[PDB]
């Protein structure tokens, strides 16, 4: 059981050692002269897009951006002439998109069938070829009909040599995990250990693209187990697991969904800021539902909204527990944010609380009246309650952001990419565990199980397409890093539901990787 | 130099090993069949005393209650006849008054003049019948006028045998020390070492009690250490330090004021939360000190009255930083005191630092306006600012005292102990500071004040403030001893201790003070 003693017991000074960071660094560079070594351009991008499956972007990203530049200026920008077979116009595509460039699906049009209704049949041979067209079709944007077609195409193709058999087992393996869940909707970090494991049984792969590969990993490791010991050591101290007997004792959890959610090599506040702000929405979201008035959950509510010391003597017991325990935590994390950024922020993470309160005063307004919600009823509030504008509208004031009043209340409209966050986030959920979405639709519409789980993978679909739009807007308030997260929380729920998960918890954070 | 890094850099380990504890309770055991053991009744009382003094008595409560209340019975509970000769009525009305005993000051009536306006001149031969006299008068409560002569005779006495040339030079410092500030303005803590070495020089010691008093000294220091460590985290931790450019690192000085304040075996949580409220008071009389117009003054104040999140932004950036830093501390005790008392504190936390600011803020305004306040204006609002009040009040939550309505509007009256603790913290330093001025012909504004009130010498308002100080501790002594008192007896403890520190450092540093927190007894 991991409980704070079995927590504190691991070492974190395994990789400490100066020589770790220097073989590192002698690593980093001989990948550098990689890259920079004369070599076919789909070569170049099977280069780019093993490092990024193995996390090490962050070490090479003049590299990826002086090679893709040149692709993308060799082939005119992606906007209409053929730039490659269907596997290089797949990837090239793919990874331009990726790293911020403006490509057009038109791309794709030489790999039609005469009507231009579906892609052609014959393309459907390569497994290799209809893999990368799967994995680009993903980052299908608003109005992007032909990544649709390819999405389908490819879908039933992959499917169908699956059902055949594939003898190369370790390609069955990794197509059977994007046809789960196509890459654009992971997380390399969560599964940094099954990206290693891949690489290392190519036979093509490169040992010192490996052996870099594996320090990062040991080096990550390291620094988030002395992350998670420090928020199991705060959640520890607040005896918050004694006091509120309802609460289950789940910091590894909580910190789980944290540890993806940012660039895995910098951003360690952030993660555990974005820890203990989940363990609140979690513990204040159990007040909810143990309390059985809804007069009870009306004096917590407005507790929220007056956000005073007051407040205090209004509530019982459990409550003044609760409500003083993240009234506490707020100023000390204002606090952080006025010393280390100069703003006055006390007043944003007050609105960022209770737009999650009044989200889960709502469900407890239809639960006591016993109101079912409409599927869109449920999905408005939905995008509230489940947390996701209220983890990234905070973390928002810890990095260098204009808090200029019209772009600080454009993050708490909220912006759209909070909302879309958590609408991912809760229909991942409402799909896996398959009242959720899916009752919801079948209560509006008198449908099937089946019909209702089919709408909903619809709606994770498109809450995906609106996604890929809103991160791609050039006007976004938010930093490609605070996209990143808020994208990431979404994933996280992709990952934990729609694929046991505690022994994936512990594999990545407590088991060592030889 | 005692930054962070060296304050971390101790182990504290040592002294956790099972056997430095099976040592000291072996040792505690022979010291009771010490205590157990047949003696005379004087020879008890110095027992007592020597363990007393080596900060022992937490270990012997029971004995030293059985004996106390023996010779207490045996005198007809010192009411009216002669319990002794002068040396034992001095030290046994000492002791019994000390621990809780109701005792009378007409028991030396016996060694009295004829008149009865002094004590006999021929009790003086005895150095020490007079020095345990001495100590004796400091128990003086309101209208106590016998042990007031005692005071004066004794004194008297003592100055000139040590102006005569006292031979035995380990008594000459002893009583060098008491004439300084008697037993009963010091704390054994603060003094730990002085005491240990006073012991081990005795030639009638006892090893046994000598070993004891070293092993418990090795422990508290390293539990001290801990604490001490702890508060130093914090406070690096908060910046405040290097983001306030107008405060002094100074985070050992505020545990020094508070690791005497409290008994020393146990209250770790009250010290390090009384260093971390000593620091707020410092830093908030900073923010008093360094803004330079009464309006902005008047906007701390105001956020402090309001005592808000909203009020942050009425605030310059450094009130914003401290604002916000103190208000985020109450939430954090309040928190603990929720969990672990189960009490809402917040609004008489707020109440406490209220208080303190608009002491501040009243200073502010006089000086502001160029007015200078009498003597009995400065002290009524000084006994405030000093902070004993916003300490103590705040202590009291994290105990186990009634949090009934009507008790703690008694202890937020303030309740007159913790205006009394105030009023002794503040006329000691400006007593001490006025004799040892940094300055030559700068005055403290206690004996400034009475020199303008009554158009006194210099002087004359140095032995007037002296005087002062003797009333605020007769006053102390009889509130003390109110059974009424809504205080627990170990916050009457530190509300005192809060006054004897400051007559320990300012009327007799930073080398006594490393002495005593990181350097080791051997």
């Amino acid at each position: 059981v991991w409980n704070n003693d079995f927590i504190q017991s691991f070492s974190t000074d395994k990789y400490k050692d100066e020589k770790f960071l220097k073989k590192k660094e002698e690593l980093i560079a001989q990948v550098k002269v990689l890259l920079n070594t004369k070599m076919e351009a789909v070569k170049q991008l099977e280069l780019i897009e093993d490092l990024r499956n193995l996390g090490l972007t962050y070490y090479f990203e003049d590299e990826f951006k002086k090679i893709l530049t040149s692709i993308y200026n060799e082939h005119k920008g992606f906007k209409n002439e053929q730039v490659g077979d269907l596997y290089f116009t797949s990837l090239a595509f793919r990874l331009l998109r990726l790293h911020g460039f403006d490509v057009s699906e038109d791309v794709f049009n030489f790999f039609k069938n005469e009507d231009g209704s579906d892609f052609k049949a014959s393309l459907g041979e390569n497994t290799k070829d209809v893999l990368e067209l799967y994995e680009a079709s993903f980052l299908i944007r608003v109005g992007e009909v032909t990544l649709e077609q390819a999405r389908v195409f490819s879908t039933k193709i992959l499917e169908k040599k699956v059902e055949e058999g594939i003898k190369d087992e370790k390609l069955l393996a990794w197509i059977q995990h994007s046809l789960a869940l196509p890459l654009h909707w992971r997380i390399q970090r969560l599964e940094a250990r099954w990206f290693l494991d891949a690489y290392k049984a190519r036979k093509d792969m490169n040992p010192i693209i490996y052996e870099l590969g594996k320090i990062d990993f040991h080096i990550i490791q390291e620094t988030q187990l002395q992350e998670v010991q420090e928020v199991s050591q705060w959640w520890t101290n607040t005896n918050l697991a004694e006091k509120l007997p309802f609460v289950r004792d789940r910091i590894v959890e909580c910190y789980f969904w944290a540890l993806g959610l940012f660039e895995p090599h910098e951003y360690g506040y952030q993660r555990k800021m974005a820890a203990i702000i989940i363990t609140f929405v979690t513990i204040i979201d159990d007040v909810y539902d143990v309390y059985d008035t809804l007069d009870e959950l009306q004096l917590f509510t407005d507790a929220i909204r007056k956000w005073d010391v007051e407040s205090i003597s209004t509530l019982p017991y459990y409550m003044q527990v609760c409500y003083l325990a993240v009234f506490t935590y707020a100023s000390e994390l204002a606090y952080d944010i006025l010393k280390d950024q100069g703003f006055n922020s006390i007043s944003y993470l007050q609105r960022s609380w209770l737009s999650l309160v009044e989200g889960f005063f709502q469900e407890a307004k239809w639960y006591y009246a016993g109101y079912t919600p409409t599927l869109a009823e449920y999905l408005e509030n939905a995008k509230v309650s489940i947390s996701s504008p209220t983890i990234i509208s905070q973390v928002y004031f810890t990095l260098p952001n204009s808090t200029e009043r019209t772009v600080v209340e454009n993050v708490f409209g909220y912006h759209n990419i909070l909302y879309l966050s958590g609408m991912i986030l809760r229909l991942a959920d409402d799909l896996g565990t398959t009242q959720k979405a899916i009752q919801c639709y079948m209560n509006d519409n008198n449908a099937t199980e089946e019909e209702g789980t089919e709408h909903v993978k619809y709606l994770l679909r498109e809450a995906w397409q609106e996604m890929n739009s809103a991160m791609a807007d050039p006007d976004c308030p938010l930093s490609e890093d605070l996209v990143f997260a808020a994208a990431n929380l979404g994933r996280t729920s992709q990952f934990i539901y729609l694929d046991e998960i505690h022994n994936q918890m512990g594999g990545l954070i407590f088991e060592p990787y030889v």
